[PDB]
């Protein structure tokens, strides 16, 4: 995993928000979490193959802090069928 993807995944808050994986400009994941922290940190330690490959492939990880668990719950549906992301089922 590239160095600055690893540093912003330690500095992120435990708030909720939606994450979003690109390379080379373009979504390949995107996530909701109760706590960005809690569930970006999963990341360091994968337990499955799609997760390590989602964090080997990645170039930028962005991250949007949202008002509540509704918020989150709504904008991560609307996202993914924006962006059909290659890792996330359809
Ligand atoms: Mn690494
Ligand atoms: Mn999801
Ligand atoms: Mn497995
Ligand atoms: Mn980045
Ligand atoms: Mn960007």
């Amino acid at each position: 995993m590239k160095e600055k993807i690893r540093k912003k995944i330690l500095l992120a808050p435990e708030e909720p928000g939606v994450f979003i994986f690109k390379n080379k400009g373009v979504p390949i994941y995107i996530g909701k979490a109760k706590r960005l922290s809690n569930r970006l940190r999963s990341y360091l330690n994968p337990q499955t193959e799609k997760v390590f490959r989602i964090g080997e492939e990645a170039d930028e990880l962005e991250t949007i802090v949202v008002m509540n668990e509704r918020e989150a719950f709504i904008l991560e549906a609307n996202l993914i069928k924006k962006y059909r992301p290659k890792y996330n089922v359809r």
